């Protein structure tokens, strides 16, 4: 049966056993390529360092 | 008053409150670099990735 299920985006994660687009996050204090597969969840995030775009990026990857 | 205290590095780290050159060390989960200074000790080691030096490495450092 197909349905479509409604609502917010960390509920349909839940829901969908997945993590879709707006659920909220599991930032736990290291690395998520450090975890196994059995350890990683559905929502295991991780917001990287920053990296400024310049002139010479563009011409060292051009 | 000046006192040559003799024994194993990892005793002499601990009577200098130091790390001194073959102590045992507290390898951790998390990056020493990320600790702030009063849960940073003496002996919080870090075993860092390898990278193989190649030809191409001396070439682009010159």
């Amino acid at each position: 049966q197909r349905t479509a299920v409604q609502g917010s985006p960390t509920m349909l994660a839940a829901i969908s056993k997945q993590w879709v687009r707006g659920a909220k996050v599991e930032e736990d204090r290291i690395h998520p390529f450090r975890k196994y597969f059995e350890e990683l969840q559905p929502g295991d995030s991780l917001l990287t360092p920053r990296r400024t775009m310049t002139e010479a990026d563009i011409v060292n990857f051009a």
